[PDB]
């Protein structure tokens, strides 16, 4: 009897096709109401806030509705004289780190059958050697007929694949996992029966919550995968077996008063493990700035066993002071790192990087923040990349992301929680270790209509480099790429041609999806990176930008920033049509299918 109040969920179904790191969602639920009276159904799933929502689907015994995607103003016009936000009425907001919840609740008829159907899509991001699929299961009813299906295909061939699922007992998942991989081709089928899925022999509440895990990763043996497919390309670029580059590190960490407590403890903590991890040949110093900046050397000392000591020491020792001069920190921290072209030309061929941690904002000395971005990317010019890590939520996210992006870095949130010094660890592990520097992937300007960031600062061991485009007509045949790049004293060079047999069959052994997945791949990261220049522009080049954004959000069908998808042909107790957007940083459905005329 899975049945609750006559309402059973007959199936709930999860299908992940990846092509060549682009992954495919699609969610299907049906929902039975087996009562005389109408019953209340619900569709809650959550989903990564790096997707973007390409398609919806409801249908209820027959009556189908669909989610239109238009510009966001647009499908936002019914809440300006409504007394709900937008905000508040929207069917997705974020619910954690990396993941938002999808949640509607509709009324169906009785003796009705309605099938719910989410598509949503994401070019997966290597780190830690691996690909990562999460997918979270929580029906919160036991399933007659539930799976979760993952069909990966890469062209490069997969070495690795593995399925995890923490809420299942070790000798249950074994059964009910089935997973296998041979050349391009790997599966994983997660198919529990209805008794797998209770948490007692007979009892009727389910153990099906947690997450599904997939981890995978492709053969990097040849350092070329080039994928072309109609007048389209992707580009991988992550070679193995390189030697690691000796970096200079510099630390710049806030000791305000705000620190006090766990977020000072757990940074610590993060330090004495960083440090203890460091290799013979790096080179670093730290910056501490509250009111006050103070430098532990000076200038970058090697990490011999003496120095990481007595780093270690001065880790566990220092103590808060008050307010925060984060300009004075940020350009003592540059300063020591500038020293190797004047003072310490030894370690000219060495990686630089610059890290900055706050829990806060600049509040002593220099604080117009757009003052500090001119002074920080004018004093780095483009020697090494800052990463700049915003501990807690009070403070000015958005300053250190554009910071970063204008110094050839990135931004990363470290979550007050009890975990705090493994998210820290985590990041500095992305880029603990530089192979490569001033990475130039160059194409024939020729076939060339449009491409992605195809410069990079750094590549890290366990990350990769992908640059997609479009190719102009008739230039597809004879394209190439070129990547140029430095390593410790060296030269990096080669040449990729496409495999035009390989792309026929590449073609015949995937289908034409692998085309559409690979124009797909490239308006995603296309998109993305729209978003991301438009917030480090000046207001009038941003609207260009932004106009750029909701064009191609449209042609692909993808919620983002800029659109949302609405459903016509249902509405709430205030008429109020079902609104789909993606969130920044109750009500409850029946079918209705009249609105007033204009």
């Amino acid at each position: 009897d899975t049945a609750v109040d006559g309402v059973f969920i007959r199936s709930l179904k999860v299908n992940c096709k990846v092509t060549s790191r682009f992954a495919h969602y699609v969610v299907t639920s049906q929902v039975v109401n087996t009562a005389n009276e109408a019953r209340e159904v619900a569709f809650d799933l959550e989903i990564p806030k790096t997707a973007f929502i390409s398609d919806f689907a409801v249908t209820a015994d027959g009556n189908a509705f669909i989610g239109d995607i238009k510009d966001k103003v647009t499908a936002w016009k019914q809440y300006r004289k409504a007394a709900i936000s937008g905000e508040n009425a929207g069917l997705v907001r974020a619910s954690g780190r990396t993941m938002e919840q999808f949640t509607i609740h509709l009324t169906v008829n009785p003796q009705s059958k309605v099938t719910f159907q989410l598509t949503y899509e994401e070019v997966l991001k290597r780190n830690h050697m691996q690909y990562e699929i999460v997918i979270k299961v929580k029906p919160k009813q036991l399933v007659h007929h539930f799976e979760i299906d993952v069909d990966i295909f890469e062209p490069q061939g997969i070495s690795k694949l593995d399925a995890q699922a923490s809420f299942l007992p070790k000798e249950l998942a074994a059964q009910t996992i089935k997973k296998s991989f041979s050349g391009k081709k790997g599966h994983v089928l997660f198919r529990p029966t209805v008794s797998q899925q209770q948490s007692c022999p007979t009892c009727s509440t389910s153990l099906l919550n947690g997450h599904f895990k997939v981890t995978y990763d492709v053969s990097r043996d040849k350092i070329c995968d080039l994928l072309v497919a109609n007048n389209h390309f992707a580009h991988f670029f992550a070679p193995q077996n390189l030697t690691n580059m000796n970096k200079n590190v510099v630390f710049v960490i806030a000791i305000s008063g705000s620190m006090r407590g766990q977020k000072v403890k757990q940074t610590k903590e993060a330090l004495l493990k960083i440090l203890g991890d460091m290799q013979p040949g790096d080179y670093f110093d730290l910056v501490l700035f509250g009111t006050r900046v103070q430098s532990w050397k000076g200038s970058l000392v090697q990490a011999s066993e003496a120095n990481l000591q007595a780093a270690q020491d001065f880790v566990r020792g220092f103590s808060l002071d008050e307010a925060t001069n984060l300009n004075g920190g940020l350009l003592r921290g540059i300063e020591i790192l500038n020293q190797v072209q004047e003072s310490l030309p030894e370690l000219s061929n060495h990686a630089s990087i610059l890290i900055m941690l706050t829990d806060g904002d600049p509040t002593e000395g220099v604080t117009d923040r757009s003052q500090i971005l001119k002074n920080v990317r004018n004093a780095i010019r483009g020697r090494f990349p800052l990463y700049n890590l915003g501990f807690g939520h009070n403070v000015d996210f958005n300053f250190l992301e554009v910071m970063s992006m204008e110094n050839n870095g990135r931004a990363q949130r470290i979550y007050e929680d009890h975990d705090a010094t493994q998210q820290l660890q985590g990041f500095y592990s992305q880029v603990a270790k530089p192979l490569l520097v001033d990475v130039d992937l160059q194409y024939p300007q020729d076939a060339v209509l449009a491409l992605t960031q195809n410069h990079h600062k750094q590549y890290y061991e366990g990350s990769e480099i992908v640059v997609a485009g479009r190719i102009a007509d008739n230039k597809q045949s004879s394209f190439k790429a070129d990547v140029q790049a430095h390593g410790e004293g060296q030269e990096f060079s080669i040449t990729c041609l496409v495999d035009e047999e390989e792309m026929k069959k590449l073609l015949r052994e995937r289908g034409h999806m692998l085309e559409n997945h690979v124009e797909r791949l490239w308006a995603y990261l296309t998109i993305q990176e729209l978003l991301a220049k438009r917030m480090k522009v000046d207001r009038e080049e941003r609207a260009n930008l932004s106009s750029q954004a909701l064009q191609m959000s449209l042609d692909y069908g993808f919620v983002t920033p800029l659109t949302s998808m609405s459903i016509r042909g249902m509405a709430d107790q205030d008429g109020l049509k079902p609104t789909i957007d993606k969130p920044s940083e109750r009500r409850t459905f029946v079918l209705s299918a009249l609105q007033p005329s204009p």
